[PDB]
Order: structure tokens, then C-alpha cells, then sequence
């Protein structure tokens, strides 16, 4: 039997107070029959409105990114910061941070083991770009990915710990993966898992798909056997995050 | 004659709502008497905290760091998020960016240029490390760094800037700055801008000492010719930075 599904939003580096305000009222408004953790990441300075306006049983607000420790880090933010503030989840290295704000996959890997030795529920992003996809090069990049997380952590660690699957090419580009694709990653992924830490551990992760989802792809994506769930970017500016939720019955 | 000056406090990656609510409320009691611009730059997280409590007439509230614009940049902050919350102050091109955020000449003079478009005040921060002063090239690195941030901006621009010297080669590495040699670097920055672009904007610009200050010599400091203010680090977090403040009279 599958996991509990998570439905997560990243905003990203978007918003304003007023359309935030506006789709947090509409969420809260949403009646969720159904067992699935909702995440909720904004941005820092977004962090304050969200936890106080989001009124949702099924919902807990997430960080972007952090730091390890608190320090002479200008412009940064750290987990001890986040966790005074009353924030326990956490997306850690997106894509965006990857490509853009030099983080490798050491560097991802110590700031998973930190946020999971601070007691945070992380959502951990791997994936490969175009150019190794058609270098028919994807499994040797993802296990690369996770075997440097998995590195760091105690058994005990990966329940805290879920994946998130983002296929490089597959954002902000409209190219979905297909749910065969998809299913594909996946199952390489928790094979890793299963024969690298143990079955029993292989069956409790929650493995998040990412690149455009949207209110049509989700259903059939959800409908794999290796899917549990999504990291949703643009569409979850959207009233469409709803349709994404549901999806997860 | 010196222009306004400005107490710029940078709280870095630090503090708890616990201990900043503490801090406000010894600023906020705060009598000060001549005309000083007062700064407070938080985390992006504290924000609105400080916004609400910072009642004090003389202070201002800042960003430590941000993006130009909205979009795919997953754990980071842009202009417009901030002036929809407010913030119409931001320190840009921290010497601890510069060195492990991967921010260039090139990237921080496009942060500057695009934060003045918006109309933010911006404390621009320059400084050459240990080895640059050593070789002999002060002059070389300091004034290419300001030359960066010139290219694109326009005369009338200038009013909207303020520049923070980080004599970088003293911070952490055991050297020793004297108000001498501080002020030795302020006059150099002046000169360019007098000549460059004009003794006008020269005259009415503020040029703060971003070095090691505490309440014991920033009298000192502001002594000197070229000083016009401080952005401060550590002693920021401190009820000693009232002392700070009181030295710009």
C-alpha cells in the first residue's frame, strides 16, 4: 500500500501580501476528505502571513531553503532561525539552488543531515538536466544524488526525509514527464533505498514528483506505483492547486 | 560639513524573536538628539516583526539581500516582494556574499542598478581582502568596485546611494584598522566620485565605515574627515550600539 501523499507548493521567489492572502483564504476554505499532508513553502519574508492567516488542518507552511547555523552569513537565513519561528519543514536542494546558487551535491547533503538533526521534515529534490537525459545518463546522476544524502543520515533519519523526483528539463518548460518516465525514476530511486537502507525504509519514503504538474497531468500521474505525491512550481500560484490535492485521493 | 550620517546596524544571520523583541524595545527608548539616519537590517524572516514593534522616529527597516526580480529562483527574495512589504532599505554586495554567495563586481552593480529603479535607499559595500591590500592593490580593487556600480547608474541616481567601506583584510584575519587607514580608504572612494562623476554628488554622499566598531572607538572613527557612519556588525546585536549611534553627533 502507498504512503500518506503530500500535495506541496512551492511558491518560489514569488507573490505579493494581497494575492497570497487571497489563495491562502481559498485553501482554507477547501474541504479535504482525504489523508494527505498540504506544505505550504513561501518565502522568508512571506513566512509571518502564511503562518498566521493559514487556518487548514491538512496544511503546514515550509521554508525555501537555509543554512546550517546561525552566523556571518549576511542576507541568509538558518535553521535555528526558522525553528525559533516555528517552522519545521523545509525544501532543500531545488534545482534552481543547484544551477544557480552553487550548491553541490555535498553541500545539499549537509544541509539535509543539519535540518534533520534540528527536527525538521525535509523535502530533499534530485534530478537530472536535459543534456544528461539525452546522454542517456539520468539513473547515474539521481543515485549519485541521493547516495550523497543518504551518506549523512542514520537509519532513523529517513523519517524525516522525503524525495522529491524534478526532471531538470520537465520545469517551467511545459514539459511533463510521461507517467512512465516518471514511474521510471521512481522506481530506480527506491530500489536504491530499499536494497541501500532496507525495504522496510524503501516502504515508508515518500517520493514527490516535479515539473509541471498542473490540475490535468496530476490524476494519472498519482496513479503510478512509485509516485506519492507532488512538488507543484507555477501551478500552485493557482487555484488549480486544488484540482492537485484532490488528485491524490 | 558632512552630509546626514547613517547607524546602520547589520543583525546578519542572528537573533530570535526573544532576543530582537529585546533589543527593539532598548532602541526604541533610545533619546537621540542630532539628525542621524538609523537602520535596522534583519533576517528576511524577522521582517515583519521589526516592522511592527520599530517605533522609534529615527530608525528604518532593511534587507539584507535581494533578487531583481520575481520568478524561478527558488529560496530567494526579490525587490518588488520587498516594497510591497514595505522595506525601502537593503544592504547589497556584503563582503560575505562577495565570498561565499558568488555575488561579482558585475552582479552586485546589477542588484544596485536594478534596486534603485525601484527606488529602495541602497547601502552598497566594497572592500579589498588581506591579499589585494598586501599586494599592493587597494587602490586597483577598491575602485574597480565602485566603477561597476557607477556604469549603470545616472547622476541623479546617486541620491539614492550609500557606500559602506569593509576593510575586509581586518575582519577575521588578526590585522589591526586604525582610523587612519580607514579614512585613507573613504578619501580614495570620495576622489573617484568627485572626479567621475562630480563634486556635488561627492559632497553629499555617505560613506560608512564597515569595520570593526564598538561603542569605544566609534567616536574615534567618526573623527575623521571622510567617515560618515557605520554599518555594523556584532556590536549591532548589542545595547552598545546606542553608544554607536551617540558617536555620529
Amino acid at each position: 500500500s502507498k504512503p500518506q501523499p503530500i500535495a506541496a507548493a512551492n511558491w518560489k521567489c514569488n507573490g505579493s501580501q494581497q494575492s497570497l492572502s487571497e489563495l491562502i483564504d481559498l485553501f482554507n476554505s477547501t474541504s479535504i476528505n482525504h489523508d494527505v499532508q498540504c506544505v505550504v513553502a513561501s518565502t522568508f519574508v512571506h513566512l509571518a502571513m502564511t503562518k498566521e492567516r493559514l487556518s487548514h488542518p491538512k496544511f503546514v507552511i515550509a521554508a525555501q531553503n537555509a543554512i546550517a547555523k546561525s552566523g556571518a552569513f549576511t542576507g541568509e537565513v538558518s535553521l535555528p532561525i526558522l525553528k525559533d519561528f516555528g517552522v519545521n519543514w523545509i525544501v532543500l536542494g531545488h534545482s534552481e539552488r543547484r544551477a544557480y546558487y552553487g550548491e553541490t551535491n555535498e553541500i545539499v547533503a549537509d544541509k539535509v543531515a543539519a535540518a534533520v538533526a534540528s527536527g525538521f521534515m525535509v523535502i530533499a529534490c534530485i534530478g537530472e538536466t536535459l543534456q544528461e537525459r539525452e546522454s542517456g545518463r539520468t539513473a547515474v546522476v539521481v543515485l549519485t544524488q541521493i547516495a550523497a544524502i543518504a551518506k549523512k543520515l542514520k537509519k532513523a533519519d529517513w523519517a524525516k526525509v522525503v524525495i522529491a523526483y524534478e526532471p531538470v528539463w520537465a520545469i517551467g518548460t511545459g514539459k511533463v514527464a510521461t507517467p512512465q518516465q516518471a514511474q521510471e525514476a521512481h522506481a530506480l530511486i527506491r530500489s536504491w533505498v530499499s536494497s541501500k537502507i532496507g525495504a522496510d525504509v524503501a516502504g515508508e519514503l515518500r517520493i514527490l514528483y516535479g515539473g509541471s504538474v498542473n490540475g490535468k497531468n496530476a490524476r494519472t500521474l498519482y496513479q503510478q506505483r512509485d509516485v506519492n505525491g507532488f512538488l507543484v512550481g507555477g501551478a500552485s500560484l493557482k487555484p488549480e492547486f486544488v484540482d492537485i490535492i484532490k488528485a491524490t485521493q
